[PDB]
């Protein structure tokens, strides 16, 4: 059952050619293709050495830079597995890893759709508040655990969060006259730890995908765990409205958006940054008459204007969000503090215990 090197074929970009029926490491039998990415691909396998159970296999491209990154991801995943003996912290648990002819492969449990793909297949109709609450709680629980072990994710976004099972019921919305999908179980796992960084490792100047990137990173003031809290704030917003909080493509614009939505950047941050090009007379400087300047002015409103209802549970979500989106990383709510916020008194007994 071993694969000959004749068996192994790669395309122009370094991706493994996989077909239904193929075998890896004399153990995994490919049964479906789950998706692709700039990193490689994700296939569904049966693990014959564990009674034919289902696994998702992440197959990394055979390119040096991808391979090297995968090796650090495995170290992070190993740490997670050793610290979560009882399987309760909701970060995906590696079952195996290997090098298949230069493709690093990592095996995980089979999960459902990512929260972004689900949101898109629902035509960007947002999750109901109770789903936002349960998912928020789980994100805060999982990243609390990662933070307590001297790790920072650095790249949180909706596609990195998967449902355990993404089966849904189809309901109808009187308010907006259309169909809506509602996931039946809102259990989730944080995946991809391909940028997760230890406290003792080198911290690059810029991390995070732009839309989820915090101000300390744009102003090159250094980052640590609070970076993940900012990203969680932007994520919860996007689950609640269904659209991105910061629909931005460059720094100066991104900072204006921050000020329109959140209020003024604090002075002590401005005096400390080397990125003085964004400032004049101690205040953010920009062209209001430009395409970008007109876009922000028409489209970016104070955070509270985005509430869809005015009842207590919505007031509590927005209070938590504001506290996640504090400009000053040192003042931003920690995830241990977030888990004690009144928003989460709203959870069912079942959801709170996992
Ligand atoms: C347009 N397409 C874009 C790609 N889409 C998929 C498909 C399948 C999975 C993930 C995505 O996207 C997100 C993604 O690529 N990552 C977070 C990196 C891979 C993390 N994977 C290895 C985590 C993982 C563990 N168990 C899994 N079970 C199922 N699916 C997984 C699983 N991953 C589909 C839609
Ligand atoms: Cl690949
Ligand atoms: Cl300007």
């Amino acid at each position: 059952s071993k694969r000959s090197s004749r068996s192994v074929e790669d395309d122009k970009e370094g991706h493994l050619v996989c077909r239904i029926g193929d075998w890896l490491q004399e153990r995994y039998e490919i049964v479906g293709n789950l998706g692709e990415g700039t990193f490689g691909k994700v296939v569904e396998c049966l693990d014959h050495a564990r009674g034919k159970s289902q696994v998702a296999l992440k197959i990394i491209r055979n390119v040096g830079k991808y391979r090297e990154a995968a090796r650090l991801e495995i170290n992070v995943l190993k740490k997670i597995k050793e610290k979560d003996k009882e399987n309760k912290f909701l970060c995906v648990l590696m079952s195996d890893w290997f090098n298949f002819h230069g493709h690093m492969c990592i095996a995980f449990e089979l999960l459902g759709k990512n929260t972004f793909e689900f949101l898109k297949e629902n035509n960007f109709q947002p999750y109901p508040l109770p789903h936002v609450r349960h998912m928020a709680y789980q994100l805060c629980h999982a990243l609390r655990f990662l933070h307590e072990n001297q790790l920072t994710h650095t790249d949180l976004k909706p596609e990195n969060i998967l449902f355990v099972n993404s089966e849904f019921e189809t309901l109808y919305n009187e308010h907006k006259s259309c169909e809506e999908k509602s996931v039946k179980n809102t259990s989730i796992r944080v995946a991809d730890f391909g940028s997760a960084t230890f406290d003792h490792e080198h911290h690059t100047t810029i991390v995070a995908t732009r839309h989820y990137r915090p101000p300390e990173v744009i102003l090159e003031l250094g980052w640590a765990q609070p970076c993940d809290v900012w990203s969680i704030g932007c994520i919860l917003f996007e689950y609640y409205r269904g659209f991105t909080l910061f629909q931005t493509h460059e720094n100066r614009e991104h900072l204006v958006m921050m000020e329109k939505i959140l209020g003024p950047i604090p002075s002590h941050m401005i005096h400390r940054t080397r990125k003085q090009k964004y400032f004049y007379k101690g205040g953010l400087v920009w062209d209001e008459n430009s395409s970008d300047g007109r876009y922000v002015k028409e489209n970016c409103k104070p955070l509270k204007s985005y509430m869809l209802q005015d009842s207590l549970e919505h007031v509590q979500l927005f209070d938590l969000m504001r506290r996640m989106l504090e400009f000053d990383p040192a003042q931003r709510i920690t995830l241990a503090e977030a888990l004690l916020h009144p928003f989460f008194a709203g959870l069912t007994p079942e959801e709170r215990s996992f």
